[PDB]
């Protein structure tokens, strides 16, 4: 029951500062423009200890499956090959991605009826708000 309140199908309803976050990460112009238009569906499910997070959009469909605390390989939507570890910290899913000596953290939290995603690269934060689909 670890992630019960995350499970479901969620739709993006607002984004702030995502272009600047992508620039800080190193995403190129064309990818930033097309990715920034997307209104993804995020689908979260749990089966035993395995959590799956799928993102479906016009830009790209992504899927990760993982066990908390156990590092895995991830190919991001912008085509980075990263090493990821996801943990639960006081009810917040904390996702760290490491590649080329760099790091970024994505936090996913339940707040009221929303799922709030905060993406941080050094000093730059982006907030992406989802509602139930
Ligand atoms: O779970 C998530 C929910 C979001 O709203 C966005 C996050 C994300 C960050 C970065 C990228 C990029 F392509 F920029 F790396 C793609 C997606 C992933």
């Amino acid at each position: 029951h670890m992630c019960d309140a995350f499970v479901g199908t969620w739709k993006l309803v607002s984004s702030e500062n995502f272009d600047d976050y992508m620039k800080e990460v190193g995403v190129g112009f064309a990818t930033r423009k097309v990715a920034g238009m997307a209104k993804p569906n995020m689908i979260i499910s749990v089966n035993g200890d395995v959590i799956t997070i799928k993102s479906e959009s016009t830009f790209k469909n992504t899927e990760i499956s993982f066990i908390l605390g156990q590092e895995f390989d991830e190919v991001t939507a912008d085509d980075r090959k990263v090493k990821s570890t996801i943990t639960l910290d006081g009810g917040v899913l904390v996702h760290v991605q490491k590649w080329d000596g760099k790091s970024t953290t994505i936090k996913r939290k339940r707040e009221d009826d929303k799922l709030v995603v905060e993406c941080v690269m050094k000093g730059v934060t982006s907030t992406r708000v989802y509602e139930r689909a």
